[PDB]
DNA sequence: CCATTTTTCCCACTTTCACAACAAAAAATT
DNA sequence: TTTTTTGTTGTGAAAGTGGGAAAAATGGAA
C-alpha cells in the first residue's frame, strides 16, 4: 500500500531500484512491493528509505494525510471549535466514549464555549492517573494535559507539569514536542504567580530558560518575558515592569493584534487601574 | 534491526497490555517475539501498533536511536564539531565522507564559516544544485544543502532552486519542521535579492514568505522577515521601512538575541548609516 | 496465599527472501 | 547489429505469522 510512493518517491529522484539493493534486501521483492504485491520488514523499508534520504516522517505524511487516530480528533475538534458549532462538537463525544481520556478531553475543549458540560472528578482523576502512570510524555500526554489543564486541581498541574519537563520525548530535528512542554510550563508559571507558589515559580523559571536555550522559540521567549517581568514586579524588581513593556511591543511590532490587546489589557488592570 | 526493544519499552511505559495493540492485523504473539529480537514486523502494523499506543512514527524512531539516519548522523556530528570551533574534527569528518559529494561539497561550505582556507570547488556546488534541480519533491535533504551551502550558490540559481523548493516541498501539519526552514530559507534568499534590487523577485518572495507564515506563530521568522520586508520598503522609497528594521532590531534587543542583533544591525548600518 | 493477568514457549502453514534466468529498452559498437 | 542497464517474474530455503499451552508476572485476600 505504501510501495507506490516509495516507487513515486524513488522515480522522483530519478534512482535505480537497485541502487536502493544492498545485503539487507535483494531487488527482487523492491519491484513487487513498489507494485503491492509483497510488503517488507520494517527495519528494510527505514534502510530504503535512508539511501534515498526520506525520513520516514515525509514518506508516510507525503503517502497519505490520514493522520494517526490522535490527530484525527484533535482535527476534527479544532474544526468545530473555531465554527463555534456545538452540535457537531457533542457529535464526536458519542464516537470516542469507548475511549476515556479522549472523551475527557472533549468535555474541557467544549466548556471553553458551552460551560454546562465539564469533565467529572472522577474524569479527570482518571486522566492525572494516566498522565502519572506514562514513564516517558510525548504528544499524546501533552496535548492531553494541555487541553483539560483548567480542570486539574493546581498542586496536581504542577506535580504533572513537573514530569513532563522531566521525563518528555527530545530530539533536534523535531522540537515540536519541546516547544510544547515550554508553553505549557509558562502557562502553569503564570497560575502559579497569581497564587503565589512562588517556589514553584522559581523551579518553572529555571526549566523555561533551560528549554529556550538555543532556540528560535521567539513566540515562548516573548511571553516569557512578559510572564517573568509580571514575576520580578512581585519580587520588587522595577526591571520587571519593563520586561512587560518590551513583551508589549514585540506584539506591536510583530501586528499580533489580538496578543498585544490581551495583553495589554492585562498589563494596566495589574499595574496601574 | 532492533526495533521491538525500544517499542518495549515505550508501550511498558504506558503500562498497557500487549494484546491492546492485538488486532485483525497482527498476531498478539509477534509483538512478543518482535519485542525479543527475534522477528520482524511490517512497518504499516507498526505503525498500527504505534497508533494505538498515539505515539506518532515520529516519536517512535527518535526513542528508538536519533543519530539513526546517516544523514543526521552526520549533522549531529558536523553541529557537535562547529560548536567546538574544532577545524582538526572537522576537517577529518571531510575525509570520513570523502565518497559521498553532496555531503562532503555540505562540509567544506560550513567548515569555511570559520576556516577560509576549503571552499567548495565551483564543480561540486554546481553538481549539489544540479542535483537539487532534479529532485521532484523537497524534503529535509535538500532543504539543508540548499541553506547550508548557498553563500557558494550564485544568486541567480539560487533563487530559482529557492522558487522551486518552496513550490515542491513537503510539509507535514504536525510536523512543521520543513515549513519553517522553508520560510527562513526564502526569507535569506529576499534579503538577498534586496541587495541586487531585483525587487521582482523580491515581490514573488514576499507573498510566499506571506502565505508561508499565515496561522503560524513563528515569531523569529517574523521578526527577521520585518526586518527584511521593512529593507524592501526601504529601497522602494519608504521611510517607514527603516521604522520596521529598527523595530526588529530593538526585538533582538528585547530578547537577549545579541548574535543576531549584531548581524542585523551591521546590514543595517552598511545600507542606512554608510 | 491464590485468582488473575501477562508473557513466553510450542505447534502447523503462509509469506517473504535471494539467487537466479527472464524479456525490454538504452546505450554502444558496428 | 551487439551489449549494458533496468526491471519483472519463478523456485528451495528461511524467515514471518496465528492459535494455544505452558511459564511467568502481577495483585490483592487471609
Amino acid at each position: 500500500e505504501l510501495g507506490k510512493t516509495l516507487r513515486r518517491l524513488r522515480q522522483g529522484k530519478q534512482v535505480s531500484i537497485s541502487s536502493l539493493a544492498d545485503e539487507h534486501l535483494s531487488k527482487s521483492q523492491i519491484s513487487r512491493f513498489e507494485r503491492g504485491e509483497s510488503e517488507i520488514s520494517c527495519s528494510r523499508l527505514l534502510n530504503l528509505l535512508d539511501k534515498l534520504n526520506i525520513t520516514i516522517d515525509e514518506f508516510v505524511s507525503t503517502h497519505s494525510k490520514t493522520h494517526t487516530h490522535f490527530f484525527t480528533l484533535l482535527s476534527r475538534v479544532r474544526k468545530y471549535y473555531a465554527e463555534k458549532n456545538v452540535a457537531k462538537l457533542l457529535k464526536l463525544l458519542e464516537d470516542y466514549a469507548h475511549k476515556d481520556y479522549e472523551s475527557t478531553m472533549i468535555k474541557a475543549i467544549l466548556s471553553s464555549i458551552e460551560p454546562t458540560v465539564e469533565p467529572s472528578e472522577e474524569e479527570v482523576t482518571r486522566l492525572t492517573d494516566y498522565l502519572f502512570s506514562v514513564e516517558q510524555w510525548g504528544y499524546y500526554e501533552i496535548i492531553l494535559l494541555g487541553n483539560c489543564s483548567r480542570f486539574i486541581n493546581y498542586n496536581t498541574l504542577f506535580l504533572l507539569t513537573k514530569e513532563m519537563v522531566t521525563s518528555f520525548a527530545y530530539s533536534e530535528q523535531n522540537k515540536t514536542n519541546k516547544t510544547l512542554v515550554t508553553q505549557l510550563s509558562i502557562n502553569c508559571l503564570i497560575i502559579s504567580i497569581d497564587y503565589s507558589y512562588f517556589d514553584h515559580s522559581h523551579y518553572l523559571i529555571e526549566k523555561i530558560e533551560f528549554l529556550l536555550r538555543d532556540e528560535l522559540n521567539f513566540y515562548e521567549k516573548t511571553v516569557f518575558l512578559y510572564v517573568h517581568g509580571y514575576y520580578k514586579l512581585k519580587q520588587g524588581q522595577v526591571s520587571g515592569k519593563d520586561d512587560m513593556r518590551q513583551a508589549l511591543q514585540i506584539f506591536k511590532y510583530l501586528g499580533e493584534d489580538a496578543l498585544y490587546y490581551s495583553y495589554k489589557e492585562h498589563y494596566r488592570k495589574e499595574v496601574l487601574g
